């Protein structure tokens, strides 16, 4: 079925927030993880401002990513611990000026001919079971799937009863309705809701298909972590650090 | 009763937080001018790193706020469309590196013989009648009151059922549980809570106070923002420009 | 009749351009030093992005100028070599986006009943005869009066004849036709001419103006340089280290 | 007969001049195009400050222009949408701080032995006929040939008469005298006339030349333009965005 | 005898050098009290590039020093815990460019007509007595007094022996020869020595002084740090963080 | 016998230290072909903060290091006056945190079955006979060997005698005893001294060898300088655009 991902990584800056990094890796290499023991090895990565960054780093990918040692006689490079990636990574310059939605449409290209694709922001990790939302999205035949999830918290949460504060928590981990994680699941129809370059895709797109009952909801009550904040950042490294990251399940 | 307003302009950094402005104006004057109307004339402000941005400002503050006219051979400054604000504002360096609980312990002295005293962040605007709250801490009798109010969205937002998105709203307006909006009532017996500079307001603090049952909520069911991203402050200044904001309730 | 100059301080942006220095020395003083020697003492600046800068350094004039004592002692603080300036320097925040006719326009107040005013850009200077300029107004009674000047080469001149370069000059000091030096003369009338902030003076304003024949020329074959490039910055401050600005006509 | 373009890209700084982009491309890659178009394909880029950014960009010029995949499974990048350029581009290092005849000088050996070559600046683009140029210069027999164009203006053009401004015009499209407008088509020998790093170009060379009569001008009264200003680079991004660019004649 | 103090603040730069801080107060501060607890309250500041941050700072002084109350009702601000400095700080723009022996004529007019004064770097502190150094400079009637101190370590120190080493110690606190520590005491007549503004102090000046006899050292083996480096930095804050500093001998 | 040189190239930042450049060059680069000369030809990098751009030179080392064709066609760089080195350059992140003991231990495995290998700073160049060090360490049978050296000097030098200052020298040349210059050469087995990432080399390892009686150090009276400062820079850079520099032995 599916089997490409499509990942945002343009709007604001400085490099792209995709390529802000844990354990020394971006982020976006951390999703592409994901997908990758999914099963899921070819990407199109939507870039904007910046993008060059990144066409950099897969330019010069076994650089960035491990110990190397030039054998200048012979004019070559030795990579120590070599892990090889068996993935196709396409990087599409969408526009500095774009929306996500607008992105999307950018690379309709790549996907336009697949029963169905996969989509997400290049900032959230996951202990997601993409091959799950995969089968559930075929199973429920809706033009699209949306992976719901439990946000961080920004604000001092309250228990308030009869005006007493029961209970304090400050920026707890969320717990009551699950927000829009990303990690989508799509037909490619759904492009045909995108307008141009400055539409949005969490506006029109999104709200027609749950409108037009398009759209169903994976949900998922585990780990999920966007990287918005600076803690955001420091949390997510220090998991990282501590050998103790629910999304990292690979080898 | 309480007559002072204890305002937190330290952390992170540039120049303070609560100096971003908004019609070309400090945020944090906005808040002055919210206690201002309510009667709240007596500020206290917990100044961290670039703090000295904050006294600069009060130094040489109708020069930053109006139109001027150097008379210079009578050593005089004219001040155009002059707006005294009757106010006793004091500046106490708090500490680079103080929490929020920290910094009001830094300040105890100015407030240590008051019934009660006012407390908040200096990035939250809203339409609070600050009068209300005091009133309210009165009646009620416990050591702490706190302003609980619906905070901005920062993720898509969800109406699921059975699996279907029902409906998808962009980053709404806040619609479930309250929560910390700040604008705090206290008595002065909540310092002994702080345990020095490194201690986190929302911490032991406030979870001991509601724990004690010494902690209410004041529900703000109306306008409240906070200034913490650019969309916030894009939001918050269209509302200024278009001359649509409900927390400028002065002449 | 004329007796207040309104001088252009807006625009890009860091500090505002009139404050870049020639000889330790804004240029905006300069320019006021010109005016003044010949009999102008009430400036009005027209202000925009860091226009607090400008307000600072007035604020702050003697301390900018000067050596200084400080007894602290006496809270006192002694000027060196004090060189009055019986200047009346108003300063208005004209807007961060507003164009050269639209800050012209926020200004009116200040020169609106008066004969006629002067006006100019920020950034130039040269040995004209303002007081000439002026009678010359009175004189010719247009509604406007303009200083026509040489300007500065930016390119390789070039004296061409049957295709054959004669002789090549790296950016002569301009010999052709007069332009807009600035330094203008005006009735309050011109200001009728602004619909609002976003008006370019040298647009619609001017262009009227010479089309209906109410705007005459004040020729100045002599001395007059912008400060436009570094070259310009270069040129100039030699000129005044060398001892031989002809711009600065005072003791 | 002329068969290579030399390019001055070094100078002031950050990245050099020539390498500020229009349409998502350097400039120098624009004038690059206006040789190639003329059956100019072999380059020499005078590169001094910053140059390291332009050998970057050479090295990765697909990777630059292009979308790619990388094939990482086969070690492979492929190029989406690929247009060969059957250039040969040298790049020298020709000093930080070179003056124009100076880097010239340093390139020498790259046109030594050529009957002419052509020589431009890095930031200047037009609708010019090279090839005509070429041919013109070998018809006048001259040591050298410029290209003469009418500049863009930098200040408010004035029609005086009776000292009456009869019609103002800010920054009109140049309508007097021709200037330098580059593009040089040059004999060796010229070299024999820099002396040395210091030497500019437009000093002693160009003087020399026009002097000896052995300068000639092409007279472009077309499309030409320099990005010196942000105006500049605006006017010529519209030009180019609005698919309006003079000197966009390829393909 | 000698009641004045020059202190050099010019240099390289971003903040004069002298305006870093230790314990919130810049250096500067620091050398002040010292020589104030040894009487001298006269001081001359030899200010260059950034000087107006000199000049603002003492313009500004309580409020940079102290905690404050703006009473703006009455146009009036209070200091909490004022601690009142009896002193006289001139400020002299020496020049961005000029030199240490230029500096100091540039500064003539303010010590010519003393028996001797005192002249220091805007980077040491120590626990010297200044006062004894006065006396020391009148009792041996040279033209000029120099304090020697043991210097920090800036390299691995070594314990050779026979091509062995004995002993290996990181940057240690000096234990050979001393250096010229600064704090000197000094008659108006080695200005005389001094040329110009490009004249060091520490070349022909000294060495001249050294050369004719007239100059004295008079040995510290105390404390006495400079401030050059951030290890410095770090060192000296630790210190004065830890009620631990030295040259602090005030109350 | 010993024939890999271990270079210390992380810490502070920006690029890092080691990549200052010297006429043109990184200083490492100046290091490594003092070894090379003295033939040593095997490196180890140990790499921290902004360790790519170390990597990013060596991945593009002729690119930077000369001047090129692109032969576009042919998808081709040509190198001109290319000159080969014949090194193997193994670089290897060792932390951003990293001090220098750990750092070596980091790269234990690139030497630990070597009976010696070379270990130095990556800021020091000298005119030193590599390959003397290496006959002497392998001669005296000790655990290690340093290079002892003369440091530049810091501050103004004092000759003293009975109080009074007989010459005067501004930061010369070094003159008393010698300190650790790096250069070392080593058998493996210190790396046991090392416990981790936080060792400083300069610390508990060579005091302790130093103290075991395991360290030797070679004299070299004659060039050695590191570049610490500026003035430490300019030294350097004059000393090779000079065609004076003593460590340059190579043609
Ligand atoms: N014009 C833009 C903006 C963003 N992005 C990319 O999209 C990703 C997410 O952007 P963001 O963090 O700024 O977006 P958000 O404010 O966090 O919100 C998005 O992500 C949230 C989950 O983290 C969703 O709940 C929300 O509906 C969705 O809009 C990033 O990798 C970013 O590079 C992009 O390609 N183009
Ligand atoms: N060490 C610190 C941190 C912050 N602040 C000041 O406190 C205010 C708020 O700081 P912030 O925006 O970073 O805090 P927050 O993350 O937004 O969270 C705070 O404000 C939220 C409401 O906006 C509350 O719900 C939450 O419980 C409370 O901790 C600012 O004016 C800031 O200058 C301070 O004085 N010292
Ligand atoms: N929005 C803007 C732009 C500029 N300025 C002020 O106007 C002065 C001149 O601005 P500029 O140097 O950018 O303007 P210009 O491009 O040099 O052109 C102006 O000045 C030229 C003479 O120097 C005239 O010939 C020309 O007609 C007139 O438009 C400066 O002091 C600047 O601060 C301003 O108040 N607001
Ligand atoms: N030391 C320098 C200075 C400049 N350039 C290069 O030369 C080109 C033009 O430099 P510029 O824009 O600063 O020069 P200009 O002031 O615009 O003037 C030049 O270009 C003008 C046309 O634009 C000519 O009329 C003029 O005679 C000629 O000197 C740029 O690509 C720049 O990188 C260089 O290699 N080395
Ligand atoms: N052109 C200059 C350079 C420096 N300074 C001032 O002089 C002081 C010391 O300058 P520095 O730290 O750069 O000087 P140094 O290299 O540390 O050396 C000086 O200070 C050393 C003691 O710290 C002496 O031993 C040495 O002889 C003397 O030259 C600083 O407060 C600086 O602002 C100045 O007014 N003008
Ligand atoms: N954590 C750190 C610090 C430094 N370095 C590297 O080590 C070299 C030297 O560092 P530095 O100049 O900061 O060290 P130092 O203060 O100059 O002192 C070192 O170098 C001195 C000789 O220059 C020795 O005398 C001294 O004992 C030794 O510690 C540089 O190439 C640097 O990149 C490193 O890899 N990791
Ligand atoms: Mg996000
Ligand atoms: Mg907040
Ligand atoms: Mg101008
Ligand atoms: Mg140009
Ligand atoms: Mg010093
Ligand atoms: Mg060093």
């Amino acid at each position: 079925m599916a089997s490409k991902a499509v990942i945002l990584a343009g709007g604001l800056g400085v490099k792209p927030k995709p390529m802000v990094e844990i354990g020394g890796k971006p982020i976006l290499w951390h999703i592409m993880k994901m997908y990758s023991v999914h099963g899921i090895k070819d990407f199109i990565i939507c870039c904007g401002y910046k993008g060059y960054v990144i066409k950099e780093y897969f330019a010069n990918y076994f650089l960035h990513m491990s110990d190397v040692t030039f054998h200048m006689a012979e004019n070559r490079m030795e990579v120590h611990h070599k892990r090889v990636e068996p993935w196709n990574v396409t990087l599409v310059d969408t526009g500095d000026s774009s929306m996500t939605g607008g992105r999307l449409k950018r690379v309709a290209e790549y996907v336009k001919d697949d029963e169905a694709f996969l989509f997400t922001y290049g900032d959230g990790v996951a202990d997601l079971d993409i091959k799950a939302t995969i089968d559930f999205h075929k199973a429920h035949g809706k033009k699209a799937t949306l992976t719901a999830t439990f946000p961080p918290g920004r604000f001092g949460a309250l228990d308030i009863q009869a005006g007493q504060v029961r209970s304090f928590q400050e920026k707890p981990k969320g717990d009551g309705a699950m927000i829009n994680g990303g990690f989508f699941v799509l037909n490619p129809s759904v492009i045909d809701l995108i307008d141009n370059d400055a539409t949005t895709w969490e506006q029109e797109p999104l709200m027609t298909l749950a409108q037009q009952g398009e759209l169903m909801a994976f949900e998922h009550p585990g780990f999920w972590q966007p990287m918005d904040t600076l803690r955001d950042k420091v949390y997510l490294e220090g998991l990282w650090e501590k050998g103790k990251a629910p999304w990292k399940t690979w080898e």
